DNA sequence: TCATCCCCTTGGCGGTTAAAACGCGGGGGACAGCGCGTACGTGCGTTTAAGCGGTGCTAGAGCTGTCTACGACCAATTGAGCGGCCTCGGCACCGGGATTCTGAT
């Protein structure tokens, strides 16, 4: 099976959360 | 009342004051490499509290009338801070005595 290297998913999440401006903290606990 | 010398005073060319860039002795560790080290990256399995949609309960500011007294503005009154004057001393600078980390042994 496929397995990402420790560094690709991090940059992918960085790009995804820098392109979008949605709230990252849940509403009820906050 | 409407031309030479010459003593020397006004211009520009020469002197000391308080610390650091070269010039040198030099060494503690940043850089790069060796080498040991373990928390979780990613994927899986499993479980749950947030999400969406309602559903039912309940209060308190928005807004509208009623009543009000310290706030603003006016004539008298008045009191100590500012400017100034006079008095007074605390400690930075001097110099010496006592104290003290630090390198070399």
């Amino acid at each position: 099976p496929h397995r990402y290297r420790p560094g690709t998913v991090a940059l992918r999440e960085i790009r995804r959360y820098q392109k979008s401006t949605e709230l990252l903290i849940r509403k009820l606990p906050f």
